[PDB]
């Protein structure tokens, strides 16, 4: 059928860019409400307000609550109806900028996307995921947009702890290998069609981006430091993996990813570590070779990303709630059954169980 | 500096796709006017309705004069504001594309691009070419925004004369010379930055398409006909070479089309067909191995573009004539100076006499 | 679901392997019924008879009617009730087998096929086509079982026409194309499941030896002599391709065969010739590269098969013809189906008007 | 002189294809004797009743003694009498599987072939071997037909101990090498004549299946789940090695097998862990590469097979015993005089003492 690729219709990336965030936001509206996450806002504010100010624009700040639910964005619709505001910007987080592209949409005008850390594709793709307040998922919203501008300060992601730059190595390291798996079966990407070259060279571009600059962008993370290998891997946990997943596809990875989530042990480590575990419990599931496992084992292991279920902290039950991950993956619509040939709950149990053994030989041999 | 990289918020492409254009349509506006090419609205104009009232949209259909003018954008001006339109659609070659892309602008509403022939980059571009209404260079109308939505239906393209699919792969041939050229000076591009990772990996899939699916695509495009590899080429014509030009960046393949513009002989030849001669120019003045200008040499020749200057008609006072093609491509503010270190015009003069030998030796080795 | 191999329980092959019949033979029966072909009856009959009777066995030897048709294997089931024999024998060509095949189904006795020529892939197979009296298609009768036994010997088959060998060398050329195309779509086989890996290594096995040994093969076939290269080929053409068919899938290759017997034009042509043009309609519609197309179209030209619908005697009308072959091609239940993502009349057209430029191209090349 | 290549009519490999026995093997017989191991029986009894009864058969069950003796087969052939039975089921271990063909052979009935550990190349030969009631080798009885149907449950396989399945990767693991060996000698095979090449790329392809899956499919064996490693490594030591080693050819790895038996310290290992050592020693006598020899050390350990005498319980007058081994293996009629240039006595008293000497010192370089 027809072949689709969406994309932001701006993506800058750049080190101190938060200064020059006035000048790159003027062209889209004069009033504007920032949705800020709190930490963020803590040493970042008086920034924030003085790059709008020298661009002579129009702003208005309110803190992020915490969680992207209905609550939140309807505290904000109303705070936005009040500040009469043209635009909406999100600084901070994944879920801070999931709530701001959600606001954005019910308010009908663009929005800003300006990732303070490198953790999970969220920036760029067309899409929120909405929670309760209890921290559970509660519904996809689809977007008809992706957002006007994506603008990544590089020197602000170095500032964040290092461990929130491997989370979205976990989470771009899956782009190339769940896109390539649709591509072999022929599966509908959330694009709306099938996949494009374009998206699929971004997608494997993720993936060697990472094999080549991972280790090297951990060290100036740690460091908190900006260097090229830093900024390649900026690019490749926000842009290519964006890119690569909403136009590209998802498979067995994300769906294993959200039956970790279901069961509580695991349930507060972040996004792309658990999909870290995901992809090579994906490996095991479409038989890749040996030495693809152990180059994906290996750089998940350098970068600290967890490769057994005990570094998840599941550790007593296992097979009893590798049970309950394999079924909630294998639910109605899950991305599992875009898969060549489809997985059962039965092949995802085996998948889940072997790739766990495989970390732990992983691990021993290199104790 | 900051790294940017601009695109089309979607690219749709498929078989039969003007069918299911309303319902593609739909989310940006309820109201549409359509400047149409005049050859185009014939074969069309009955589907293209047929497809915006089954998906409940006004439309209203206001026939391109055929020059991209400021009076031809005036007169749509007028026709917009009296029609009450909330979006703009284009649907012809890249002069009805530009011009749509400029009413919209200029109107403050969404445009749509749908490219009848794979001929040019234009379609996903954030700029208009203005020409007075006789056909001569009027000035660049640098836009703010891509278009929100570029639609290809391949069989319309596959119906269209094979010379002009041609013209496109002269086009997109250039994409990864001119963007590897940029990066290798580290000259800014278009979208306002230095060069991205995912610009230059999309400009060489580029090339590599061309290299890989032309040959076969020009079969297709000769018996008119829709095949994997006529798909692939279209891609690689409209969306890499598009996002690959603009934000990858130009240099003196560009540059040298515009100094064939200023010789009255070459006017009667595409605008891919000048690139294709100016892409060889640049690898002669960058002075690329000999095994990559044969590459180039022999694809161009391959599918039927010019690689001498008597194929553009070019036969008389040839030195002459290159004094004001180099003098006009090094003229202030060309790409051409986005070369390592720069060229002057006897270097481009020297590179376009030696590329023209190099084209009469390749032919005459070749029977 | 389920992985399955079929094969026959004995296959044989060897020069003057016909001497040495009745003693492979009579492990099966003591009383035997042949099948076989007139033309060979005329000059082996005496050299069968000896066979059996030198190991003391029974002999009853009835002339096959030259179609495979119900009142035909009606006729010879009545012969065999009064023959009370405990086995059959096909001696012949695919006509005489798959009717051996089809009486020994219905009498429910074991089967023996001695191939005369190595011209398709029918001699293992667990099915037989049936024909009305004229020659027309009636109706797949899928057998239960593989012939208990196949001998092919060696020598008879050199001294057939060069031509049925290169008939053969194009039926088996499309094997590894057709199964690889189900391995990658996970279509069912003839054998009831999914492609196991002896299939696949079979039938890739089969692609590699005609490439290897198609030529010098071709070589002995014209000298009516045996080499060892003639003795792979005559393996690959009736085991590996037999099994590999059968076991593996079949796809475009076969479905645009199929759709070449309705046009009255190609009526002459055997049918592994027609099978040759359909591999490279198949090789056009996956897109495959262009060394894979030239490599499969030079060994077929290298060995008389045709490259373009002219060498099939089509010539006129080719546009109106060929919309006859897609359609029949892509009609329910036929084997194009199991291409990746399917494929539609118009692709199918579109393929086999594009594969004819193909092979004019190379032919003009080639001179 | 002739080449030949036999092989089971229908071989079936699946997951929880226990539930569909009855469905496949309905088409046979109506009436069905069940040999089955006891601790097969001991879970599976009630599912296998049920498979016949839901496709309306009819089965008898005689749980199997232990041993493929003339005693048990003919304690057997008086219940199948009785029983008045039209086919024979095997279900269980090798031991289960000769028993099993050995009766149908007797009984004059087709046999089906249910493998539930992937232990021997046993399942698909058409050979059974015949013991005393005191596990000593009795005879060879040559058949002559495979079976009519080999049907492997993966799942139950996987559930049965991984020592199992690495000793069917110590039988599997030796047919190439006997194969390659036998090709080199001109020697004929089980089958009756010379190799094929079907069978030579069955047997290589045996061989790269084990190095690629093999450690791959012990994870999965070890926590008793099915993945796609496991499920090839059951197909190549099921129908590779099988059709591998009856066409293929056996040499030094099989008789040096046997002459192991003969010591009273490694009687009681299993068959594939007395193959593994042969392997180890054919490759001293044949002189195969270091890189060789160190590849397959290193997954004959990596799965837990015997690389020493010592893990034979072989630890005392070892000189004195691989005495015995090598006279029992160069006995008259023995496969090692399928070795190019045959092998003495003297020869292979050498090759074991240096395999011997050569796993030793594998196995200090590894701790
Ligand atoms: N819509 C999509 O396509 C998509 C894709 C992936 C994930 N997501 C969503 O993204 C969310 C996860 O985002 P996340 O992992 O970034 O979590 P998050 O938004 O909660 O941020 C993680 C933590 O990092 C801290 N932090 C942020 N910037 C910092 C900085 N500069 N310095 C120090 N600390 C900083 C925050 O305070 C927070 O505690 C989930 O809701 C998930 O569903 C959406
Ligand atoms: N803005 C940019 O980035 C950019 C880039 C490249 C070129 N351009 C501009 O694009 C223009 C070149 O456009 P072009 O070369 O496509 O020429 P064009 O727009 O004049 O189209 C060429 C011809 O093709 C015909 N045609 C279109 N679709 C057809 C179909 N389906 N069947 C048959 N005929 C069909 C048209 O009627 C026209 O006569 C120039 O103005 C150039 O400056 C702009
Ligand atoms: N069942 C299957 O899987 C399968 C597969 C492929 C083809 N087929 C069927 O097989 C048939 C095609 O058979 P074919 O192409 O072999 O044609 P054919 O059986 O008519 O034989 C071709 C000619 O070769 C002659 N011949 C045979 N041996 C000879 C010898 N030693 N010397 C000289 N002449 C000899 C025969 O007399 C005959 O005239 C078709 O019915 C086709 O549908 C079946
Ligand atoms: N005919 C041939 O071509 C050929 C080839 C190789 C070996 N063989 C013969 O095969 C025999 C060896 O077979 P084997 O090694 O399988 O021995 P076996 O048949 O005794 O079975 C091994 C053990 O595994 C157990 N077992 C079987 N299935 C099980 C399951 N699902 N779960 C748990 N335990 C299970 C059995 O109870 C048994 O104790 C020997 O007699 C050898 O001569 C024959
Ligand atoms: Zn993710
Ligand atoms: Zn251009
Ligand atoms: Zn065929
Ligand atoms: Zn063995």
């Amino acid at each position: 059928m027809d072949r689709i690729i969406q994309s932001p219709g701006k993506y800058i990336q750049g080190a101190d860019v938060i200064n020059r965030l006035g000048e790159y936001l003027k062209p889209l509206a004069e009033r504007w409400l920032v949705v800020g996450d709190k930490f963020v806002l803590g040493f970042a504010q008086s920034t924030v307000e003085k790059s709008f100010k020298d661009a002579g624009l129009v702003v208005e700040i309110a803190p992020f609550g915490g969680e992207c639910s209905q609550n939140e964005i309807d505290r904000l619709r109303g705070i936005a109806e009040t500040a009469q505001c043209g635009a909406i910007l999100g600084i901070g987080g994944g879920k801070t900028l999931d709530t701001a592209k959600a606001l954005a949409h019910f308010m009908g005008v663009p929005v800003a996307i300006a990732p303070t850390i490198a953790s999970t594709d969220a920036p760029c793709s067309a899409l929120s995921v909405i929670y309760t307040d209890e921290g559970e998922f509660d519904r996809y919203l689809l977007l008809p947009n992706n957002p006007n501008m994506v603008i990544v300060d590089t020197k602000i992601v170095a500032g964040a702890p290092a461990r929130l730059l491997a989370a979205g190595i976990g989470d771009a390291l899956a782009t190339w290998f769940e896109a390539r798996a649709c591509s072999r079966s022929g599966a509908t990407t959330m694009a709306g069609g099938k996949c494009t070259q374009a998206a699929l060279a971004l997608a494997e571009l993720c993936y060697n981006t990472l094999l080549e600059e991972g280790e090297k962008a951990m060290l100036a993370a740690e460091q908190h430091v900006v260097t090229p290998a830093l900024e390649r891997v900026i690019e490749a946990n926000t842009y290519l993996s964006g890119v690569g997943f909403e136009s590209g596809g998802l498979a067995a990875a994300h769906a294993v990813h959200n039956g970790l989530t279901a069961i509580p042990d695991a349930h507060h480590y972040y996004h792309g570590e658990k999909v870290a575990f995901g992809t090579l419990t994906q490996l095991v599931l479409e038989n890749a070779p040996v030495e693809e496992i152990e180059t994906v084992a290996a750089l998940s292991h350098a970068v600290g990303l967890p490769i057994t279920l005990a570094q998840l902290d599941i550790k007593e039950d296992v097979p009893a709630k590798m049970r309950i991950v394999a079924e909630a993956a294998c639910a109605e619509g899950e991305t599992i059954h875009n898969m060549p040939g489809g997985a059962t709950p039965d092949q995802v149990y085996a998948a889940l169980l072997v790739a766990d053994q495989y970390g732990q030989r992983f691990l021993q041999e290199w104790e």
